[PDB]
Parts: C-alpha cells; structure tokens; sequence
C-alpha cells in the first residue's frame, strides 16, 4: 500500500489523512523511522510533525505539492526533539505558520531545534487554550502531562477514528518505551492514560515509531510506563 517518494514513505490512513515517514541511520538503532501526519481540510493542508531533517521535510512538502497541490496552512509539532522539529527551517522557508506547545518553544534552543513561530497554551484540563490555536480545522490538540518529554502534546483528528500520540505512545507489541533521555518517569504512565481518556472514540492510534495500532497501544505503553516508577 505504501507510496515511496524519494527516501520517505507516505500511507493513506483515512479519507483526507496520510502518515509521513522519514528515516535516520543511527548505529545502535538501525535506520529509525519517525511518523507524522498530513491532513487535507477542504482547500488547505495541515501538517503534524516535521521529519528528522530540513531536506526530508522539504520532501514532505514536495509530496504534498504533487499529491494534493493545496497550500499548507499550518504545521503543529509535538515536542522539541529532532524527529518532530528537525525540519522547522524547511517549513519556515516555505512560508508555513508553525505552532508548538509554549514549553516546546522554550526548550527548543537547548534541544538544538528552531522554535515554532507561535506558541500553544493549555487549559487546566489539558485542552489547548482556543486563542492560541487559530485555524486548526479538525486538529484537536491535547496536553496529556509530562511523559516521553515534559512538553509532549497529542492530536486528535475530528471526523475520523484517529488520534496521534507522537512519541508518548508505543505499539501494543513494543518491548520498551524507546528514547527515555528526557522522560518524566514518575508521570509517564498517567500521561499515557490521559491521552487515551481525551480521545475515547479513537480506534486508530498513530504514533511516531510504530505503525498505527489499536487502543491496546495505549494500555501497553502505560503498563511499560508503570515499571519506570
Ligand atoms: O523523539
Ligand atoms: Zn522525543
Ligand atoms: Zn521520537
């Protein structure tokens, strides 16, 4: 099913929703896939997450030009690590307005990333403060608490069965929680469960480093996270 386009892979998940996948060759971990999303909302496109690098992110935009040929109205990036924010300059060179958690933008420089141009803030229940998320279309942005990182956010796609956990969530057969270098080991389990609770009807869980899975990804991730505390 998957479309190969240069060194990236694109898979349609639902009407109007595609998964983008990019790779980085890192001894110790093989060629590491990272996934994000592309959403068509009528006459515009929305992107969730960059690729690892600026060049790869430019290739995402080239795939969008070829396959959709509509403007990319905005991108939201789900925390300040390179698999999610490595390509910010490519977005900015393309004139795309970029959004991230306020805390991601503050952490971006120390993580070697370029901040998004706009900051999202969150209400006490975890839902994005509306004034900070203009024109988000079907993207429903939720801060579940600290986990994979302090700043990690998640995104549901209204009108679909899809919720994106980014690097917070691992698939139901995952043998570890992957990169824990910036993790909050105390709060991870709860944050994973809060993601699930925010998007109860989402039966397709999309994530950064596994193929899409059932909601067993959420329960399994949270059980792996229980053991870090
Ligand atoms: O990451
Ligand atoms: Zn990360
Ligand atoms: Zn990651």
């Amino acid at each position: 099913g998957d479309q190969r386009f240069g060194d990236l892979v694109f898979r349609q998940l639902a009407p109007n929703v595609w998964q983008h996948t990019s790779y980085l060759d890192m001894p110790g971990f093989g060629a590491v896939a990272s996934n994000g999303l592309i959403v068509r909302d009528g006459g515009r496109v929305l992107v969730v997450d960059t690729a690892w690098t600026d060049d790869q992110t430019a290739q995402i935009l080239n795939w969008i030009k070829q396959e959709i040929n509509l403007p990319v109205a905005l991108a939201v990036v789900t925390h300040a690590h390179g698999d999610k924010m490595g390509g910010m300059d490519a977005l900015h060179a393309a004139g795309i307005a970029t959004y991230a958690n306020a805390l991601s933008n503050q952490l971006a420089p120390q993580e070697g990333m370029v901040a998004a141009q706009h900051s999202l803030t969150f209400a006490a229940n975890g839902w994005v403060e509306p004034a900070t998320a203009p024109n988000f279309g079907p993207l429903k942005v939720f801060y579940p608490g600290p986990g994979h990182t302090s700043d990690n956010i998640t995104v549901g796609i209204d009108g679909t069965d899809i919720a994106f956990g980014g690097c917070l969530i691992k698939d139901s057969k995952a043998k570890s929680l992957g990169n824990l270098g910036d993790a909050d080991t105390e709060h991870y389990a709860a944050s994973a469960r809060a993601f699930g609770a925010a998007f109860p009807k989402a039966s397709m869980i999309v994530m950064s480093h596994s193929a899409p899975d059932s909601r067993a990804a959420i329960t399994h991730t949270a059980r792996m996270a229980d053991k870090l505390r």
